[PDB]
This record gives C-alpha cells, sequence and structure tokens, in this order.
C-alpha cells in the first residue's frame, strides 16, 4: 500500500504466534523488538542508536508477517522504546521510499 | 524518485548553502542534524531512542533542500552520528512508503 507520513507508520505484525504493533523504520538497519518470548536459540549481541548501545538477544531466520507480507530474517530482542522494523525486513517485502 | 532500501537511504540535502548527506528516516518524528552553527534563537530539548537520550537544540522554520525539493520546518541540532531527515520534513516533499 501507499503510506503517507503525517502519522507514524505503525503497522500490525505477527511474530511468534502473536500480534504486535511496529514502526516501519527506514533509518534502521536492523529490526529490534521489545522483550518477548521467542522459540529457538539466540546469541547475545550489541547495537547502538542515537543514545548509545544496548544488549539484545539475536534470533535468526525468524518468520514474521508484516501487514500480510511474509519475511524471514534476523530479529533482535531487547530494551527498545518501540518495536522497530528495519531495512533487513523492509527489503524482503518490497518496500521503497517514493516522492 | 524511488529509493530502494538495499543500502541506507542516504541523500544530499542543502542547508545554509552547504550540502551534506542525510538519511530519509520514516522512524524519526523530527529531523536531527549534526552539530553546526545556526543563527537564530533555539530551545533546549532532549530526544530519546535506542540507548537513551541526547540533548539537542531546537530551531524552528529552518529551510532545507532535499533532492531539489524545498521543505521548511523545525530541526534539532545535536551530537548525532548521522544527519536524519524525519517525517516533519518528509511529509512536505510528498514522500511515501510503498510495498
Ligand atoms: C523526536 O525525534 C526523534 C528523531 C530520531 C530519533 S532516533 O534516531 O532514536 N530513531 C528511533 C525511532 C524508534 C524513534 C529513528 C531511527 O530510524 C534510528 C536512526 C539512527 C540513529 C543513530 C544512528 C543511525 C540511525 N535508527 C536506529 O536507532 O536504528 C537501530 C536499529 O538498526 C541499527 O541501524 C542503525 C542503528 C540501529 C528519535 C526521536
Amino acid at each position: 500500500p501507499q503510506i503517507t507520513l503525517w502519522k507514524r507508520p505503525l503497522v500490525t505484525i505477527r511474530i511468534g504466534g502473536q500480534l504486535k504493533e511496529a514502526l516501519l523504520d527506514t533509518g534502521a538497519d536492523d529490526t529490534v523488538l521489545e522483550e518477548m518470548n521467542l522459540p529457538g536459540k539466540w546469541k547475545p549481541k550489541m547495537i547502538g542508536g542515537i543514545g548509545g548501545f544496548i544488549k539484545v538477544r539475536q534470533y535468526d531466520q525468524i518468520p514474521v508477517e508484516i501487514c500480510g507480507h511474509k519475511a524471514i530474517g534476523t530479529v533482535l530482542v531487547g530494551p527498545t522504546p518501540v518495536n522497530i522494523i528495519g531495512r533487513n525486513l523492509l527489503t524482503q517485502i518490497g518496500c521503497t521510499l517514493n516522492f
């Protein structure tokens, strides 16, 4: 769909069987979600944002549905102010910026 | 134009006659630029993201040129690692997310 930006681009995603709200974030290389229970092995990792670094758990080849569109990729779980969908998953669902 | 997200959506912007690279960021509510000299009064402010908060200076009605498109809005200047063009200016150049 065509999404304008007068409002935050929040969409419903389905991950690990549950529905959650996430922000389509083109300024994010990675996808990071608030703490949650996800099956599978995970590896500790570190990522930084505008205010510093945080510790996250990294889950690979995770299935995620964004507004109906399927994606399978890396998801980082940790202390983020909001669930963010980064370019690693945005490219999988064919999302582009237009103007 | 149409920007793919294989790479960071880095674009050239013009401000005060000077050019620079900035990120077209749908996850950013406001626009944040790297420390720079700007004339005009400002208002103290703190913005937060992954890792915590940073102190920035808020300037209003600043004119920026992104890809030949003009936009006028508020910009926050602070110790950010990347120049960020947020939704406050993105909406003015008629930028949309599509998938
Ligand atoms: C009021 O105005 C604001 C403007 C901007 C922000 S923000 O920068 O914390 N933010 C975070 C978003 C969830 C709000 C926007 C994201 O797109 C923000 C932009 C950014 C900041 C620093 C370095 C590179 C990229 N991206 C971000 O934190 O991405 C994370 C996840 O993937 C990684 O790639 C780049 C850094 C890492 C916060 C407030």
